[PDB]
């Protein structure tokens, strides 16, 4: 049991890196993981997380939940039908979810099955020594040996994790692992964080909740979503006000205990309480390390606590790399995708390849979603002198006749205003996060604004917006904003 | 005594008209026959896709797709009383026309505030080189109106439904009527493979009454020609799976009215149909004849054009023409753009062309379409090899939501000599807002590996377009073969 390639954690970095290694280098590549197939008791699976209980399930049940304003918005547009059967079935969204995600995992079994030298091994891996990882039936390093995977190579690639934080009565929430499993919707949750998972949920959450159901969303701090172009947080702060979330800023849990009926009374920080029947915890995820060993061969975190590589995805450790999450850089699942195919194509293909990590996009399937691909106008201002930002805000027509007017999309073009060339494109509005992709590959081709204000629009859409800006609507300089250059 | 008088109030017409007032301070006078949409003339102020388009056409469209989300939304869990769904054609056309009415009262109020900018009711035609002459109606011996003598005459009057010569013509509709049915048809006929075809076929499909159908026709064996064959093929097999009849291969020989006001139409096949409404969608040609072109002399081209070089002129020296009377690509965008570029070149000293190739535009079929650049039997007759980079797939949702038919597809077209991209071809839902940010990569000159070399946004249709690495197949001097030589 010699391999070219020991990888830990069947997810999307470690999957792409070992069908590359197999088949495009023809080497013999073992992987490992703890399920074939989603779900408890360990959640993420052959897949990796975005299969099993990230970007792949969550999308099916956003769009399950945009079902709600298509079924209220189609009055508009002379759509008649009895408003007070309309009914949401929880269970069925669950199992509907589960299916597609299991087949998912049945595709990729039978990847390794039919695959030369790809070979999956079911268990926990660990370093036992730099060329060794070892397969043990649990978690635990007192569990038994399953085998012994001698390893030219060792690919750590085991994702993140839901960071719990330390309060009494921690043990009566949940975090997203679970949410996406709840056997019933809660007609009260609280989703805490101000981050794209607590966004995401809290707006499945309002559309599948029971009558009398109340979503709330708190943030320790003033605004949510940050990172992310500042009006654009604050716009789908308001459309989610607008759809019945309450949002609840500058406000933390302190402690949650549990009520005769089983529900969770919630104390924050400030003295504020509330009653809801779910506590999600969605505050961060941080790098999974913890059942690796990594002590054992001495490779080395970084000082937030991802295992430390340089722009090969090489450790301190010859022969062992690292990609993906479990690295604490841009926790995407395309970027853990490039960081594996980049390290097989050095390591195997004599074809030295490094990820970018600027200028990638990403979306938030909040409803309305977002997309959004390089630097917000802070930022920019603080490298460049400058900065010119163009911004177009409007209620499109569709949602007047819709009714909701609240639905205003927004698109922003930061540039560097010495020679014009594009920064960074922030959408919030519907298509925003398929408007987003090509954008990508525009800013990696140095687009500048005039490459867009000269290419024809198509016509009707949101994204010739994009096309319509010529003339900023105000400045940075020198990190100053202003509306007007100076003299 | 006008430095530029606008013969028509649409797209291209109104851009020139805007910015040689308001850019450069000219004063210009601008021509319609109408003020607000609707019958008898159906364009009015705002032009064809402000009142009886694009704009119109997609509140229509957007309207249609919730027959599909209603019935999708049962695989989310989704319940409701399934016998309690109508479909209200008169509150959507009520809606629409609201929509149109609000755009048509604000150029109004454009005209009204603008110095310099000046609109007059009526049928412009060309009396001389220097006089554009408004007229009560199209009859040129109908009474005049003004008589506007202009500097410069700017040609803008669009395109017009192409109608054939067969018996029975009149009791068929073109798009203009499609958009003023006082119901919507329980059984349709539209008439060719092109674009406002495919479109209506959507909008009546989902608004029919109950015992409905759609039939779309087409002369020749597949529908949307000009599109990626690729296309054509799948968007045909996924409007038969919504319940539309494609019938290729026949074409309408004579209509004749039923007793009931329905229509009988008898195919030159021999086969026969009868049907509420008879939609003729074979073509849009350019709107020529109420201009008296002849009393100057501005020259047409074979196909009925108004012949311009790249700066929009005609062959008489102060007079131009944009938009779809030039007969080349019929799009609201490309009209705008060749009227600002005109106004520029004429009054702004800053010479500038409109550029046709690489043009990014859409299709609203259910599902839909958005392509720019060429597609592979036009670059394998321009480039020595070609490569073809093809991906189709089932968006996620559609696993769930029983509508397994819904295929998305991905097609990028090379220059294989340098990985220059040509085109890129997309079906399936989001694919016109994807393919703008296409456009001005080909602006860029990208190559596929510059697609390829993207990360992608997860989970997103439009991802895929950066996850084709390795040509499908290829053309070398044309002949189509799945490996190079
Ligand atoms: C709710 C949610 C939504 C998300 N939405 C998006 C989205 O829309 N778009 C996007 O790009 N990203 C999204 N992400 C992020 C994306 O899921 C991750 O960035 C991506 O999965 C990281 O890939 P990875 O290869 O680093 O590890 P993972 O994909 O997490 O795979 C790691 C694997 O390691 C296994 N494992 C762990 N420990 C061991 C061990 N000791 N031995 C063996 N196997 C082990 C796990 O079972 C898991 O299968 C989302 C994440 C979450 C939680
Ligand atoms: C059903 C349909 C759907 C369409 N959908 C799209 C789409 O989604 N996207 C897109 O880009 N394009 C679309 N188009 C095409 C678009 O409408 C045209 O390309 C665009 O309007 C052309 O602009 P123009 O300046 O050439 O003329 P137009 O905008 O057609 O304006 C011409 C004007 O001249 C007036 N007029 C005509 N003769 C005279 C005269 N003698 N005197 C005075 N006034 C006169 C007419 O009333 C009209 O208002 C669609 C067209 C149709 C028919
Ligand atoms: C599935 C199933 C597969 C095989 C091979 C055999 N069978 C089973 C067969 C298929 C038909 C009948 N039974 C391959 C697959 C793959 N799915 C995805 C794959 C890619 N990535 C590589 C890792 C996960 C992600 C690489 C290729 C591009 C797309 C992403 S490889
Ligand atoms: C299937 C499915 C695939 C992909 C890529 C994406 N999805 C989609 C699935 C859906 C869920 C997850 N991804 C690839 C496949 C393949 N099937 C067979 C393949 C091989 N040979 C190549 C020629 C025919 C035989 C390759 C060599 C080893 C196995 C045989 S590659
Ligand atoms: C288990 C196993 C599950 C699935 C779905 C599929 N498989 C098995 C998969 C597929 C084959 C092998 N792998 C879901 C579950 C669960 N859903 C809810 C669970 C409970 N709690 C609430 C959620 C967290 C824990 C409530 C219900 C009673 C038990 C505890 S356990
Ligand atoms: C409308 C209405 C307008 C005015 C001016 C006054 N009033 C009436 C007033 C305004 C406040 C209350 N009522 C202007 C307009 C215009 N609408 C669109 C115009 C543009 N294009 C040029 C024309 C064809 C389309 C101009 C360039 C930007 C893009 C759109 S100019």
């Amino acid at each position: 049991k010699a391999f070219d390639l020991v990888v830990i954690g069947a997810g999307s970095g470690g999957l792409e890196a070992g069908w590359n290694a197999a088949t495009l280098y023809g080497k013999r590549v073992a992987v490992v993981d703890v399920q074939t197939s989603h779900g408890p008791p360990f959640y993420a699976a052959l897949g990796g997380t975005c299969v099993n209980v990230g970007c792949v399930p969550k999308k099916l049940m956003v769009t399950g939940a945009q079902y709600m304003d298509h079924l209220r918005e189609s009055a508009g547009f002379g759509w008649e039908f009895d408003g007070s059967s309309v009914k949401a079935n929880w269970k069925k969204l669950i199992a509907a979810k589960n299916e597609a995600v299991l087949d998912i995992n049945k595709s990729y079994e039978g990847m390794f099955n039919d695959t030369e030298g790809l070979d999956f091994f079911l268990g926990w891996g660990s370093l036992e020594s730099k060329n060794v990882v070892v397969v043990r039936e649990t978690a635990d390093p007192k569990s038994a040996v399953k085998e012994r995977l001698q390893a030219d190579h060792i690919l750590l690639a085991t994702g993140s994790w839901p960071q719990m934080p330390a309060i009494p009565g921690i043990e009566h929430c949940i975090s997203s692992n679970e949410a996406f499993y709840l056997p019933e919707p809660p007609r009260r949750v609280l989703t805490v964080g101000g981050g794209f998972i607590s966004v995401e949920f809290a707006g499945i959450f309002n559309a599948y909740k029971p009558p009398g159901g109340k979503v709330t969303l708190c943030y320790r701090n003033n605004l949510i979503l940050r990172g992310f172009d500042e009006t654009i947080r604050e716009e789908v702060t308001k459309q989610l006000t607008a759809n019945g979330i309450e949002i609840m800023t500058n406000e933390n849990p302190a402690k949650v205990s549990l009520n005769t009926d089983g529900s969770k009374h919630v104390t924050f920080e400030s003295g504020k309480t509330l009653d809801v029947d779910v506590v999600m915890m969605a505050i961060g995820r941080i790098p999974r390390t913890n059942d690796l060993q990594l002590g054992n061969v001495g490779v080395k975190l970084t000082p937030k606590g991802g295992v430390q590589v340089d722009e090969f995805s090489r450790t301190n450790v010859p022969n062992i790399y690292a990609i993906g999450d479990i690295t604490d850089r841009l926790m995407l699942t395309p970027v853990a995708i490039n960081e594996g195919a980049a390290l097989v194509d050095t390591v195997f293909g004599n074809k030295p390849r490094k990820t970018d990590h600027t200028r990638v996009a990403s979306a938030v399937f909040s409803i309305p979603p977002i997309g959004t691909c390089g630097l917000i106008e802070e930022v920019a201002a603080k490298e460049f002198e400058k900065v010119a930002v163009y911004m177009s805000s409007f209620t499109p027509l569709m949602h007047n006749i819709s009714g909701s007017k609240y639905k205003k999309f927004v698109a922003k073009i930061v540039t560097n205003h010495s020679d014009g060339t594009v920064l960074g494109v922030h959408l919030l509005g519907d298509g925003a996060p398929e408007i987003i992709q090509a954008v990508g590959v525009c800013l990696r081709l140095n687009a500048k604004i005039s490459d867009f204000y000269n290419t024809i629009g198509v016509h009707p859409t949101s994204a010739e917006e994009l096309c319509s800006m010529r003339t900023p609507s105000y400045y940075y300089v020198k990190g100053e904003k202003m509306e007007k250059l100076p003299d």
